[PDB]
This record gives structure tokens, sequence and C-alpha cells, in this order.
């Protein structure tokens, strides 16, 4: 069965905290290892995972936390076009349990509903643009009020070949706010952020840097007086390395680099490194 590729299986493994860097967090019950299961052959494709979160470590369970959320997502593709330009994503997640109504109210029922269709906005090879709309509901209350309290999220992706030979993925994030200008707002920061990243192929190792800001507000600080230490990175840069295994596994390695070049790599302000494991067959 292993030799045959009739069944397509995907497994993803993630760790919320890794000891590799040597840095951790305050609470244990806020981080655990994760495994994602995906299967598809005939019927549609379904991913199942469980998420347990302990706001208090004492209220977290080593065997299995009674405060638990099931994570379920099923993806649908529809060939109403020559290409699979039509798709639907459905996500089901329950917050808490509704099996019992025992005193104390440690048991509670909140539902998270996700509906997100896939759309190919542009159907041309030279320039591709995509966008997906995701609608979320929570608790019983939002279901009762319906679309009124529904949270709406939209992500859009633009593929432009800057050098023609390589394609750049630019993602635009759309959130619904008041969307009204205010005198209390200086306008220093943009209401939307443009995040751009590209896959660079170096053997079996893929290099994918991303920038928080695709088009920076200014060319530089461009002041006649500069301070070496910046309070925080306005444009954050993350670099992913895809590492290959001869067995047939691929892992994504996270690295964070500061805007200012480091002559001394022996000492860095921040250290963010993470490993994601993907199995696809």
């Amino acid at each position: 069965m292993e030799e045959r590729n009739d069944w397509h299986f995907n497994i993803g493994a993630m760790y919320e905290i890794e000891n590799v860097e040597g840095y951790g967090e305050d609470m244990d019950g806020l981080a655990e290892p994760s495994v994602y299961f995906n299967a598809a052959n005939g019927p549609w494709r379904i991913a199942l995972a469980y998420y347990q979160e302990g706001p208090v470590d004492y209220s977290a369970g080593k065997r299995g936390t009674w405060f638990d959320r099931p994570e379920l997502e099923v993806h649908y593709q529809f060939l109403e076009n020559d290409d699979f330009s039509f798709g639907l994503t459905g996500g089901f997640r329950n917050y808490g349990y509704h099996y019992v109504d025992e005193p104390g109210k440690d048991t509670a029922n909140m539902q998270r509903w996700k509906i997100a269709p896939d759309w190919d906005v542009k159907l041309t090879d030279d320039l591709r643009f995509n966008g997906w709309l995701s609608m979320y509901k929570f608790a019983n209350d939002l279901n009762t009020t319906g679309y009124a309290d529904t949270r709406v999220e939209t992500e859009t992706g633009l593929q432009y070949t800057f050098n023609e030979t390589v394609a750049l993925r630019v993602n635009y994030y759309l959130e619904r706010g008041f969307n009204m200008d205010d005198s209390r707002n200086n306008g220093e920061f943009s209401t939307q952020e443009i995040r751009a990243y590209l896959p660079l192929t170096l053997g079996n190792h893929s290099v994918t840097p991303y920038t928080r800001i695709g088009l920076d507000r200014w060319s530089n600080w461009d002041w006649q007086d500069d301070i070496e230490r910046e309070g925080h990175d306005f444009n954050r840069v993350g670099l992913f390395y895809g590492y290959d295994f001869q067995n047939g596994l691929s892992v994504s390695l996270e690295y964070a680099f500061e805007w200012q070049d480091h002559d001394e790599g022996d000492s860095d302000k921040f250290h963010y490194a993470g490993v994601g494991v993907n199995y696809s067959f």
C-alpha cells in the first residue's frame, strides 16, 4: 500500500514551543505539540486536530484537558471552469463541551463556524490574483444574531513576476473596522499592511523570506541624527528554509533577522526559530 499512491495522505507536525533556541514562555498549558491529519481519495478532503488551552496551568490536564476544542476543516473543489477556480472551505470548531450542564459552569457551549470560498479573481497566467472570504461565528449568541455579529475576514493574494522568471506572492489583508477617519488618528500608520514573500529554489531547499511591509512608508529614516537602537521593527522580516529529508519528509525552518545587519552573530536581540514538518504522499 505504501508503494501505491492511490490514497493521498498529508500529515503536518508543529511545536508551539521548541527548546532549540532555549527560550520558552511563562505558562506550560499554553503550548503543546500538534499533528494535522489530511486524507483524500474519492470523498472530499478532511483535516482533524484537537486544541487544548489552559488559561491556568492548574486547570490544564496532562492526560487530557477537560477544556478542549475540536478542530475540523473540510475542503471542497468544484470544476465549474477548465481549472479548479471554484472551491469551498468549511471549518467546524467547538469551544468547550455541551454534553453536561453540571454546576460550576466549567462546561459551556460556544461554536465557531467558518465558511470560506476560494476564488480565482484573475484567470490569466501572466498575472494572477486570488481572494478568499471567511465568515466566523462564535458562541450560541452570534448564531442567534446571525450575520449581525458575524466576523468577516478576507485575504487576497497577488502573484506578480518582478523578474518574469520568478513570481512574487503579495498578500493583502482585509479587515472590517469602522473604516472612518478620525482626528485622534495621526494617519502615521496605514489601516492595511501589505505582506510580500517569494519562494527561492536552492536545490531541495526552498528559501522564502517575507516582509511585513511590501512598500515602506519612507525610503529610510532619512534624518541627520540617528539612534542605533530602534524601539521595534516597523517592517518585520522572516526567513523560511525548506529542509529535505531522504526518507521523504520536508520541514520548514523559521529564522528571524533584524533590519540592521549584524557583524556579531554571537549576540542578537531576538531569536525566533521553529520547525514545521510536512508529510505529503
